[PDB]
């Protein structure tokens, strides 16, 4: 029922995501010189360094907010992909599955802890 525990759990999951070769395309904000039409398609860029720095700044109030930004990395990949068979999109799908498998207990524990706090 530790309502703060999500933050270190998210730090550790980001560490695992950074060790994962599939996170390579998503570790730093997209280079617009390599993809000059990117901001014509993507309204809100997101990447794992931005998520980590937001977490470390103390600028997430909940793991739901972090989850929303991580999901935006993946929806940005889907939206930008010319093909569902793309290399970088295919890496996003595996990394998303890994992320979702690991974040589910972090969200459940947090929401349980906040319900207990409010009981
Ligand atoms: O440039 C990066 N990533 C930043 C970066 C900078 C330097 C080194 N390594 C990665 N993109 C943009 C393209 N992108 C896509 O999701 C898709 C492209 C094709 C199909 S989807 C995410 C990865």
């Amino acid at each position: 029922y530790d309502i703060q525990a999500w933050k270190k759990q998210c730090e550790e999951l980001l560490n695992l995501i950074f060790q994962c070769e599939d996170s390579e395309p998503f570790r730093q904000p997209v280079d617009l010189l390599e993809y000059p039409d990117y901001r014509d398609i993507i309204d809100t860029p997101m990447d794992f360094a931005t998520v980590r720095e937001t977490l470390e700044a103390g600028n997430y109030e909940s793991p739901m907010e972090l989850c929303k930004d991580v999901r935006l990395i993946f929806s940005n990949s889907k939206a930008y992909t010319p093909s569902k068979r793309s290399r970088i999109y295919s890496m996003s799908l595996r990394l998303s599955a890994f992320f979702e498998e690991h974040i589910s207990s972090v969200l459940s524990d947090y929401k349980s802890a906040l319900r207990f706090h409010k009981r």
